[PDB]
């Protein structure tokens, strides 16, 4: 599997504490932690020299080689996970997207085949419920029981394509609750967005600004509140993907304070920048920002999202990395509704949070670990195998430099995209060394990776972190 | 029309101020206000003797002789307005309910005929949009232009009967906004209520408690938030009927603080009592409380609703007076979904608010006037004809006694109902004398009324109180 | 008193409704409202020609010729009320400020003498409680009973000068509540501000930016919350002067929703602009913004204050007009704690609100009247004499042009100040004609005024709008018999 | 030190995860965790049989043998820690209270002597800053550096006894922040409470109900908001003791969301019951509830406090166990201000939280551990030595029965008090076995304890959980060059 490796003089930073210790690794696992380790001679030894050592990042939202209209996103499972590793991320969770009226299981097999053959790092899979009926219900059950899936996503947007009704939502959340799965949502109101898009085009607003104006944050907030409400009535845990706005995040905060089982996933884009760039005079640049929900035009938004990720009102971060070329984006040059949706973010996720939340004093290093790996591992039932530096855990570690300062650019990023939405931003905090599966995959700015080295990691239902309260609530007429 | 009448030594209480003055009336109108009025000899003179004189109450939500399954509510336009006058209310606004797929205009004519022939007092009419299509759109326009209607209601509940989709809501609010009408809603989520009713019956909960448990306040709050959101996107003023819960009222408060044009209508029931009585061992008593949305089981609710009516987060009061006999209620004795919905409240509305909000120190007498007549007159475009004691205004006045104390009972109420949901409650504050159309219709506990004396009062669109901001907001691409 | 005057073809805008009618005025009073008025021939007639006619503005917060260290503010009761009238304001309420350990009543007489002799328009007076003891308590009673005062202000700031303790606040609010007066506060925490000033000076931050950084909005919010709490415990109505920050305005909103009797007074400065200009490289410009509480550095502040004035969470507007010359400001050139505090705002108040809340669609014309006159008249017990176009009310009216557009500048303002904190701002909405005491005092951009023409207007205690709930709450304490 | 011990078949429940494993212990420490442990023959073996095994509770607020007017509370460090252990608590943190104008360090030595000689379990000490001056400042430094103290409490109540001013609060929080200590507060407004007490007595309300009516929750909320504000301005972490009311808990929630470093400590009383019993016709019963801040008369309070402990808006639980006899309480029979303040709670703390938050579905077993030990260990810098079942941690463990159901009564409690404020309450969840310092101190309902067995545990300043953000904020003040 993996050679012996010793990291010396490192400061271990887990979500619960930080402490000085050496780390000995072999065959994909952490074997010893402490001082003066009884270790074989001739072991490859890295001198951490007081630098931080954290669990590798888990990016819970990717779209590598995602199909769209006979094309594919430009970062595939190989190049996309190269990008992840370059940024300190050692596990990704991608979305399987079956065509409406097609098999979920057959889609899952396709995605397993693509990723097993190309991923540089360990991965898992969410399965999107793009339509609903009795056979789909059966497949969901089968996928949870037999295929290592515990997370499924529904769409409240994309009217006449993926969108599900309130009756379907109730049916689906009841089912996912009974089976021990996470119920994920893409939460915007598709019915109202459909009208507003028509309204924008009739006003002659065909550029990317038409995208953000046709999807104001009130339509994200409505759909979030409604999802929270249906999930509560069906005793189902809810996970809100791609939290983009202050109002969505406040609804999640509100629901969690009442005791509702609700999680929020901000992304690199909503943590790092705003939507002013939709009004760029450079069409291509503006189209690079087109994603759904969009980036809020309100410039106070990213500081707020970071604040709520710091306080635990939001719990984990993803990227929704979903890159298209300038030529693909330009398909929608005359009509924003035809711009393929998605931006970059996998490489920049951990640096963006360090820069915006840790160097700003909003969160400490332990909460940084929580919001980049450990909470994700707990929610998806991967803890302590992932998201922790502990004996018996997987050898996925990063030597992090808090003092590193790097300018982001399309020129030096691993993505095949020509644009980078964070172009020109100077970020504090970066990885020096990345170890994945016990092997050194980044050092001295050099990537050392193998196509297909990454393993599918099965995720079991009924995560304790998610379901203990649900179960306790389940456990709890007037005779006339 | 109406004989000369002089009220002397009264303390006039309008929404804006209180002051001592005599009031001279003739032919339906207030002619002079002041001291030492130049008045003809031989005028009928009432000695107010320091007592308050307020504008007659406007009850903006009634259902007199409302049809249901070949029956009718037991209080008709005559007996129902007798009840209103006994309680200090001198104008009512009733709901016209066309069958799905039938003409709105034909329904309006029926209701005009019933009320013109029986009402004791002036009235107006809201028209319920029970279904939606091109011909209904046309009728709405015609009714606003030609028939004195400015208020229309849509249902978010009653799946497969009255319920409208989000696309229909957007269409309808856009239309009502363009035409200068108030958009009213019955705001509960019918899709989810349908599931919960099935769930209650499968648990064997067939009594009235199944009604309140199948319609928890979260389902009122969801639908209110969604209506607020669609109304905001379409620049349409929203009016929430039958505010029953703390969470609904808080959403209205929130929206108004942002600047959204939203009004809330608590009712006598939600101001005066809670939903604990759904669990009464007396089936009949419990069924007397069945209304939609239901009374909150949370006993802190009525004090809170009064508080938000006091602070102006809620603006006006109705009753939704909709009475059925015990025999009619008993149709649903084996299945709560078959209990006809509706309770009493028209007679008790003004006394309930005085007792719960004024004698408690939450609101003063001027705000009492506002929330019982003047705000309703402003919203429905009836001010200063109604809701004000002013020269040239209609002679609809009440001599109110703050020190009166009365126990409510089915035995002494004007309603034909056998039950009164406020049975046994002692209320501070009551009318001594009611003058309507310049005629004394209550004195010494005696009603003096004529069937059909009441006039239809046309209500024009584009009320200033409602539409000035809407118009100003209406009045307010990147070239590449 | 005042000649016959007829305004024809006007659209009257009161707080409750708007309607078309002619207005006939004589001897300081509105005599008739309606169509085809029975009127004597030869009456001076103004053609409003569809333009709005509103009640004159009431500015509830001014500091004309306010003394400070042997000097005075540069706009006195004459020039300051010229400024008021030029902007559509026909009544002002100024603050009487007695020196600590001196008589409130003697201070009141000095102020009455200054204003009676110079004011162009009607006025009233608040009295500031700058210190507290038995004789001050007696004077407050006497002033309410005999001198037409119903509003008194206390300071939670200015440690070792004006500041009162929590015991004194309790005593004072109990007393003012018993006597039917409005309890006004200057609400910032003076103990903590003292420390932060020292911290700014030790960091070498001596310019105007040190002023806003030594008084962060948290210190306004703390004092507001504490004043609300003491006022609630003593059944006393509370009025928060100079609402500057979002957080202060949210606490007032929160308290009103619970039923507490609390009023908030934003000022022209907090409605119109933010505090970014404390960091101007021009010292003199930055010092022109120095006022307390300061303008929020958060640029989302003025939009928010306008939003809460629109929704009624805040009820009335003032200016706290308190102007000093550049030479006077420069006394603090080496130390921001020595910059005399105060900015302009009286002339600009009504246009600022129209431009920022009405032309933006946040409030309608009727709420504009409410927040520029009618709510002030109700709170200070001047309604319907002021703040309303009604038969028997005072002839204080403005013909307002919603379509007028004017750039503000020190060059054309009535103030003697060299700086204007709204310099260069283009504002929508302005007065065309101002009538005061039935007399045309502004027309064609010309002022027609007389020194000393203004009358003191006595203000009685126990305003209904303020006290009916307080009284009902007092009317409603049982031991457990054991 | 301590004999070999093996617990088999147990379900370990830490704050982060639960898992099945055997636990081997020797000489005060957990030595091995796992399956098939290499263990010496003849080891005392307990069969957990699938039952939960959790870290022993840490009660961060006790007042054992606290002096008051020449008397003492009736539960001393021995009997009081017997009560603790009976309820699943294996460590207590008590408050050292020096007389005003006396030495903090001398008080600390007295308390160390009392506890070292009587405590059954490990303990630590907070030191209360009952007055403030230069020598007290020096002692605080000395206690942190040399005596294992990292937590100090100030009083915002008790006017003319312990109360500190806003200047003193600023000075004290600045000092505690610089030294790496937790700043604890007793947060009620003492100035206003003094007035309201006098008001209650003048109304003839002398019974216990006068206590809760003279201290309405608004006066707790005001003091909380002010403490948050001063702590924020001085970059000092704040810990709110005895969170009793919904409004206090909402202010802590609000401040934490903004990023302020603020902790809240609900107590057994506020988690388990309300204040309706102040109106009991039995004087003695009512007086048994007298504590400060008092129990809220609002019966929705305890459900809400449990909800905010569940969501993490409040982080840790104490008891403020402070018991007086009926005869001692009765000293205030004619005047509630003379009733000695304090109730029971140490024994009942963990069962109350299980019954009211876990069996109700508000929180899971892992958050239960967090709020009964682990968050306290992190805040006071005792993690992972305490609050965790981990190799190298202290052998303080409890075998917990989720299915146990017990009625609370004065008849069977360990306290010397005649009254129990939870009398008659049936609580779900109880300890079966308690191990402390590796020794079985509760089994089969029998206590096995030794007077003086407990050790003082030094607590170091600059806890990472508390100070990493504070430090980062300090690391991040430019003048405008003109």
């Amino acid at each position: 599997t993996s050679d012996r490796l010793l990291i010396k003089g490192g400061r271990i930073v887990n979500d619960d504490q930080s402490f000085y210790a050496d780390i000995y690794m072999e065959d994909g696992l952490i074997k010893q932690i402490g001082d003066n380790l009884i270790v074989p001679g001739g072991v490859k030894t890295i001198e951490a020299n007081g630098k931080m050592v954290i669990p590798g990042g888990i990016d819970v939202h990717t779209h590598y080689q995602m199909p769209y209209k006979g094309m594919t996103t430009v970062d595939d499972f190989f190049q996309g996970t190269k990008a992840a590793l370059a940024g300190g991320t050692t596990m990704i969770i991608d979305h399987v997207v079956p065509e409406p009226e097609s098999s979920l299981t057959e889609a899952y097999e396709k995605w397993r085949e693509w990723a097993d053959g190309k991923s540089c790092c360990d991965y898992a899979l969410h399965v999107d419920i793009t339509h609903w009926n009795d056979s789909v219900k059966q497949e969901v059950q089968n996928l949870i029981k037999d295929k290592g899936v515990n997370s499924f996503m529904v769409y409240m947007a994309y009217k006449d394509l993926y969108q599900v009704s309130n009756t379907e939502l109730y049916e689906i959340f009841t089912c996912l609750g009974e089976l021990g799965a996470i119920a994920q949502v893409h939460a915007e109101n598709g019915d109202i967005i459909a009208q507003e898009q028509t309204r924008m085009l009739e006003m002659g607003i065909t550029g990317p600004e038409g995208h953000v104006l046709s999807r104001p944050e009130e339509l994200e907030a409505e759909a979030v509140f409604r999802a929270i409400t249906i999930a509560s009535q069906t005793n189902c845990p809810l996970y809100v993907t791609k939290v983009m706005s202050k109002s969505a995040a406040d609804l999640i905060s509100q629901a969690r304070k009442k005791g509702n089982v609700v999680f929020g996933e901000p992304i690199t884009a909503s943590l790092g920048i705003d939507g002013t760039h939709y009004w760029s005079k450079n069409w291509a640049k503006a189209a690079a920002f087109v994603t759904s929900p969009p980036l809020s035009p309100d410039p106070t938004t990213p500081d707020y999202i970071n604040s709520l990720l710091a306080s635990g009102d939001l719990q984990l971060s993803g990227s929704a990395h979903c890159t298209f070329s300038t030529a693909q984006k330009a398909i929608g040059k005359d009509n924003f509704t035809a711009i393929p949706e998605g931006t970059n973010g996998v490489e920049e996720r951990m640096s963006v949070i360090w820069d915006k939340a840790v160097a700003t004093g909003k969160m400490d290093e332990n909460q940084f670990v929580a919001v980049t790996s450990t909470n994700a591992a707990k929610i998806f039932n991967l803890y302590p195998r992932k998201g922790r530096i502990s004996v018996g855990s997987d050898s996925d570690l990063v030597i992090w430099d808090p003092d590193a300062v790097k300018i982001v650019s399309a020129k030096n990023h691993q993505s095949a995209a020509e644009y980078n939405i964070f172009e020109g931003m100077e970020l504090r905090g970066a990885p020096l060394v990345v170890i994945c599966q016990g092997k050194i995959m980044l050092e001295d700015g050099n990537l050392h990776v193998t196509q297909g080295a990454g393993r599918f990691i099965p995720c079991s239902p009924f995560s304790d972190y998610v379901y203990k309260r649900i179960k306790a609530r389940r456990k709890m007429a007037v005779p006339r």
